[PDB]
């Protein structure tokens, strides 16, 4: 339990000053809740922030607190940006561990889309009981220019998420897209293919070739699920590769087979999935480039659709 917790006045706040609300999620050995910090910025001692806290679940063992430690280090390292999930402050004293970051009210960018949809022919159903106001094209566009922007930023930093989909983005009050869960350290075991997150995911869909086959991981491994992240965006929210299983994946791949350009999207932008999903890591194109695209595109990009 004792375990020596490093201290960072700068990130230090006391327990008393934060009060934890409702669960947001569950992950390995570690689980998320809503919480409201009082007192986040110190010359600003009365003021409530909404923020999200992960501690470690009642199975949590040794290896789980040093993933922890190791993420919030990570996110220290990696400094702020607008487009990530941003690190706050972190409780170190007096108890259990909390890392305290930025909220994202309106979810992960995956329920965002499909609450979303419009009904037609363009795009599947809503399966929101609660559907919202539908987006233009200029905020699709503009979605995607956002993640790349965080993107672009986490690889300056050098960071590699290695699974980027969808719901590893999140989204604010405001509307603004943030990635998520890209401080996370690499298993030095093998990875089951087959095997579904918490959610009933299969990421082998939005890996590289080299990282599906080889394994290997490397910031083009990242812009090829950027590409499946595009597609996903312009399907508001659709199942990459419907029906086919991983065993189907691993030759179409090898044969060159990609998916279909989405019902509802422009020839630029599926230029622009097909060239992240281009078997050769090194003619993808970068997250900077793709960022110098994409808000050249949003600008061309009307509203009004
Ligand atoms: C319709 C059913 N839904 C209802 C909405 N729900 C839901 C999902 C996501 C959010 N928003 C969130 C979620 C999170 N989560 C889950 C979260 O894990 N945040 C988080 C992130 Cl992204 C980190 O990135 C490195 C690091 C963290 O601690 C080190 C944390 Cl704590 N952080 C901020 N906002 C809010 C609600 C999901 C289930």
């Amino acid at each position: 339990s004792e375990y020596e917790l490093p201290e960072d006045p700068r990130w230090e706040l006391p327990r008393d000053r934060l009060v934890l609300g409702k669960p947001l999620g569950e992950g390995a050995f570690g689980q998320v809740v809503l919480a409201e910090a009082i007192g986040l910025d110190k010359d600003k001692p009365n003021r409530v922030t909404k923020v999200a806290v992960k501690m470690l679940k009642s199975d949590a063992t040794e290896k789980d607190l040093s993933d922890l430690i190791s993420e919030m280090e990570m996110m220290k390292m990696i400094g702020k940006h607008k487009n990530i999930i941003n690190l706050l402050g972190a409780c170190t004293q007096d108890g259990p561990l909390y890392v305290i970051v930025e909220y994202a009210s309106k979810g992960n960018l995956r329920e965002y889309l499909q609450a979303r949809r419009p009904p037609g022919l363009e795009y599947s159903y809503n399966p929101s009981h609660n559907p919202e106001e539908q987006l233009s094209s200029k905020d699709l566009v503009s979605c995607a220019y956002q993640v790349a922007r965080g993107m672009e930023y986490l690889a300056s930093k050098k960071c590699i998420h290695r699974d980027l989909a969808a719901r590893n983005v999140l989204v604010t009050e405001d509307n603004v897209m943030k990635i998520a869960d890209f401080g996370l350290a690499r298993d030095i075991h093998h990875i089951d293919y087959y095997k579904k997150t918490t959610n009933g995911r299969l990421p082998v869909k939005w890996m590289a070739p080299e990282a599906l086959f080889d394994r290997i991981y490397t910031h083009q491994s990242d812009v090829w699920s950027f590409g499946v992240l595009l597609w996903e965006i312009f399907t508001l929210g659709g199942s990459p590769y419907p029906g086919v299983p991983v065993e189907e994946l691993f030759k179409l791949l090898k044969e060159g087979h990609r998916m279909d350009k989405p019902s509802n999207c422009t020839n630029e932008l599926y230029m622009m999935m097909r060239d992240c999903w281009h078997a050769v890591p090194s003619q993808r194109p970068t997250f900077k480039q793709l960022v110098e695209d994409l808000d050249r595109i949003v600008a061309l990009t009307s509203n009004q659709e």
